């Protein structure tokens, strides 16, 4: 019933309003008319004095980047509680499923701070040129270049938080990540969701054709580059007990 | 509101089921026989230890007990570290501060995790497929004999509360998120989520445990005797360090031994 699924994406909506602090109706208007930028090397130093932040330059990007992951999984595994019918699976199952949907989740919320000429930081205090990174060091220079493709790919479909809140509900709810015990809930909210997010491109994108076809086409894009960034960081193990506990 | 609190009580309990594999569920019940779990090979001389290696999954006697049981603390830090992300605000905090919390809340936790392990007469080893009478302990080696039994007097001390696991979660929390730490930056924010967790515990306790007068009172005293503990064990361990410099302490446990 179109009812309830306008009903669902609106509940949606309000849970991924309250587990993300940083919108992408917020990071747009940050990105189009103050945050300090980091364009090259004097600009970043002077940054920490401006966006303080925690304790060379190319792995203290990289650490800091993992910081914001770390806190970016609470938020999502806030935000996936709300999903109806969530906390009801099997708690393997709910482990399971953000496990393998975090950073499906991370880069797609990436894309909503990320331009063509680079990417927000620090709740939005700040602004990193795409040109800086990609001027650091082999390989670290060589990170966040794929993304930046994917990003700008994935903002061309001009998604709303509203739209993201479901899409990424979409996500988390995969039927097909190893080790599941109990796949037929795990699927019947996925369809729900599909639902929801069919109806919810069709109402808030009228003018935009099979968007929802296009949009799930992306989760190939995502997966690809996810497959790639754990590799990317498994030729980093070629290189803070605790720390190095804290973030595993 | 209390279901702000409830809700926090909830969050908790999922994630300390998801981060300790051994809760004090599954532990009573191996340590009464109940037949939701199968029973323990018990150890009480080093003859039932040695077929132990054959029976139950796992240098003289006493060293390589302390050795196996050294890397079993390092998979419960890795565990506690665990929960603590799970933490509302634990991640969000200064880095510094988040190392920090850990270093010191770490053995309390395990000794609070311990607990749920033991009764008067000994402790599950081994995932629970084990259990290592107090005596066969307390009659190691002039050192190695004086490493258990503190924390079995604590354990059964405290065990004393019946606490189960949901409240066990919530005070896990509470001991992490404690600004009285030496050397954090920003203790005020620690105080704000930890004045958070303790009014969760306060309702939790309240509430589970409707006839225990004061036991939130009471448990919070329970601190102290963890406190104890740590020291006691820290000083032995330098004994250990000299008594045989052969031996070799791992790494993440020597780092978290600082100060
Ligand atoms: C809910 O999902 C997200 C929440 C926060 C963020 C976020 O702020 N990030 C930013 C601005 C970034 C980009 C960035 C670049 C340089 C330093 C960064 O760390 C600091 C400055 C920070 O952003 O707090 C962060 C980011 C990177 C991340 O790891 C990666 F995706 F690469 F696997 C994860 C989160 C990141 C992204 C997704
Ligand atoms: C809250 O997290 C945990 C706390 C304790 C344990 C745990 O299993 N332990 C057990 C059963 C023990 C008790 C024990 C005694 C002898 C050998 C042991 O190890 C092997 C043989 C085993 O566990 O199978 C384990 C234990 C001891 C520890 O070191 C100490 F703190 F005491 F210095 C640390 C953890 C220990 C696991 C998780
Ligand atoms: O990938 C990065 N961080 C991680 C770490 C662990 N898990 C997921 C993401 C990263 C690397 C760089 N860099 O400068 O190479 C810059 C920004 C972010
Ligand atoms: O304390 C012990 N292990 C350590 C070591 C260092 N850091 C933390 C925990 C221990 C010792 C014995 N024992 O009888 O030798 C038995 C059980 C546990």
């Amino acid at each position: 019933e179109s009812a309830d699924l306008r009903a669902l994406a609106k509940h949606l909506y309000d849970s991924y309003i309250k587990s993300f602090p940083l919108t992408k109706a917020k990071a747009r208007a940050i990105l189009t008319g103050s945050p300090f930028v980091i364009y090259d090397m004097n600009s970043l130093m002077m940054g920490e004095d401006k966006i303080k932040f925690k304790h060379e330059v190319a792995i203290r990007i990289f650490q800091g980047c993992q910081f914001r992951s770390v806190e970016a999984v609470q938020e999502i595994t806030e935000y996936a509680k709300s999903i109806p019918g969530f906390v009801n699976l099997d708690l393997n199952d709910q482990v399971t499923l953000l496990k393998y949907g975090v950073h499906e989740i991370i880069y797609t919320m990436l894309a909503s701070l990320m331009n063509k000429d680079g990417v927000l930081i620090s709740e939005g205090q700040g602004f990193m040129t795409r040109e800086f990174l990609k001027s650091l060091r082999k390989p670290f220079g060589d990170f966040m270049e794929p993304k930046f493709e994917f990003a700008v790919k994935f903002n061309a479909l001009e998604l709303d938080d509203s739209d993201l809140a479901i899409f990424i509900a979409v996500i988390i709810l995969s039927g097909d990540r190893p080790g599941l015990l109990n796949v037929k809930p795990i699927e019947d909210i996925q369809d729900n969701l599909l639902q929801a997010l069919e109806l919810q491109l069709k109402l808030n994108h009228p003018e935009s054709s099979q968007l929802f076809a296009k949009l799930l086409q992306k989760m190939t894009d995502l997966r690809q580059i996810v497959t790639e960034h754990v590799q990317l960081l498994q030729v980093i193990k070629k290189t803070h007990p605790l720390l190095q506990e804290i973030y595993k």
